[PDB]
């Protein structure tokens, strides 16, 4: 049988949280395949038809800075990080969905927030009031899987593959981070309570959308020169939106503003106390073996401390 190897350095580092993909854009889909294998087995996709669907997905990704075709691989490796440190948890079913997820889950973003969209009155926005770009995100995804050839789950009954493309709209409509923070305060509740059941479907769901919230955030958990480098990524389109909403009339937040650079150090700080770390934390209280990102993440923290403090600094 074909089984998918990586050079050594890449095999040993591929199975750490902290692990970048690397600049060589051709492994990126080798990568992949070998994750979705030590995953889910040599068995629960045909070869021919996973590289067609990687291809498709890879050419539906488009050029902007953060939200791209490497971005949408990092967030599958950190989804693959999680699995493999929690293997007894996850049905699998939920493994098959939550690698192609990670995959699909920003295709054809074009780098512009939900918020942008209905100022700018983007039809996508009369299409679908909340969630506009996952919701479309979504269909995309279903889109690619109903191309002749590109039908990764074919083997599997009407059920599991309606079972399957629901595991994966709930997980891609999961990534709209305007979902999480009340996400993430049912599940601090139901962990301090003590009701939180992994049997409840229900749970189980908010559980996953925490995972895909922790695997879309995963720059905050690398190490310092990788999380600096995404972070001119990031701001690169942040700035690209509020110039766009200055041509619409608008003063966009200070964070979308490249004339006030100046505060991001401040503002990087806002995102690891509010977003960042109380994601990982309620994370590593459900999934204990999910530490090393809630370290990761703690780290970085320090490094931005460091910067505001002048004994550090990051140049863009
Ligand atoms: C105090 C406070 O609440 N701050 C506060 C709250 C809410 C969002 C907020 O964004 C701060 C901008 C830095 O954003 C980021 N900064 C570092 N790493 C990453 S990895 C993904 C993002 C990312 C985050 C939000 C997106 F909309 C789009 C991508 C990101 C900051
Ligand atoms: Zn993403």
């Amino acid at each position: 049988l074909m089984q998918f190897t990586l050079p050594v350095r890449l095999c040993k580092e591929i199975e750490l949280f902290h692990f970048d993909i690397g600049p060589f854009e051709n492994m990126w889909p080798g990568i992949f395949v070998y994750m979705v294998h030590r995953s889910c087995g040599t068995s629960c996709f045909e070869l021919e038809k996973l590289c067609r669907f990687i291809m498709s997905v890879k050419k539906n990704y488009r050029r902007v800075p953060y939200h791209n075709w490497k971005h949408a691989v990092t967030v599958a490796h950190c989804m693959y990080a999680i699995l493999q440190n929690n293997h007894t948890l996850f049905t699998d079913l939920e493994r098959k969905g939550l690698l192609i997820a990670c995959l699909c889950h920003d295709l054809d973003h074009r780098g512009f927030s939900n918020s942008y969209l209905q100022k700018f009155d983007h039809p996508l926005a009369a299409l679908y009031s909340t969630s506009t770009m996952e919701q479309h995100h979504f269909s995309q995804t279903v889109s690619i899987l109903q191309l002749e050839g590109h039908n990764i789950f074919s083997t599997l009954s009407s059920s599991e593959y309606e079972q399957v493309l629901e595991i994966i709209r709930k997980a891609i409509i999961a990534t709209d981070l305007a979902l999480y923070f009340g996400n993430r305060k049912q599940l601090e509740e139901m962990y301090q309570t003590g009701s939180l059941n992994l049997n409840n479907q229900s749970h189980r769901d908010r559980v996953i959308g925490l995972m895909m919230t922790a695997c879309d955030l995963c720059s905050v958990t690398k190490l310092w020169p990788v999380t600096k480098l995404t972070a001119n990524d990031i701001y690169a389109e942040f700035w690209a939106e509020g110039d766009e909403m200055k041509k619409l009339g608008i003063q966009p937040i200070p964070m979308m503003d490249r004339d006030k650079k100046d505060e991001v150090p401040q503002g990087q700080l806002g995102f690891y106390n509010a977003v960042a770390i109380p994601c990982y934390t309620t994370l590593t209280q459900i999934l204990p073996p999910t530490e090393p990102l809630l370290k990761a993440c703690r780290d970085n923290l320090s490094q931005w401390e460091k910067v505001i403090r002048g004994e550090e600094t990051a140049t863009w």
